[PDB]
């Protein structure tokens, strides 16, 4: 624990609480907590889904490189390799 920051899908799916959003874009897993409002375009957009695979939205828009690079700034910790090395279809319902 606390040296690589390896957090497993579900485990990332119950960080949405007060004040600790959460996202995994691509594999890496971001804290955007203290970047909600300072997100040049809101901190809803953040909060919208947190603590998921937020790439869906992301690369809607796609945004620049510059952001892009500034992810790895805010890198927190990474998708749990057990997952990330075999990617594993992850259930749904609705
Ligand atoms: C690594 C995390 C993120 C960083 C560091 C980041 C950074 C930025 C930056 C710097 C911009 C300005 C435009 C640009 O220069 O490309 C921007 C705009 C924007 N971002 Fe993000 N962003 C992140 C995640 C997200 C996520 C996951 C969402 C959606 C769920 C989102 C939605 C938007 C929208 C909508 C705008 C433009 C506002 C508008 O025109 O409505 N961002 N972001």
């Amino acid at each position: 624990d606390k040296d690589v920051k390896y957090y497993t899908l579900e485990e990332i799916q119950k960080h949405k609480d007060s004040k600790s959003t959460w996202v995994i874009l691509h594999h890496k897993v971001y804290d955007l907590t203290k970047f909600l409002e300072e997100h040049p375009g809101g901190e809803e957009v953040l909060r919208e889904q947190a603590g998921g695979d937020a790439t869906e939205n992301f690369e809607d828009v796609g945004h620049s490189t510059d952001a892009r690079e500034l992810s790895k700034t805010y890198i927190i910790g990474e998708l749990h390799p057990d997952d990330r090395s075999k990617i594993a279809k992850p259930s749904e319902t609705l």
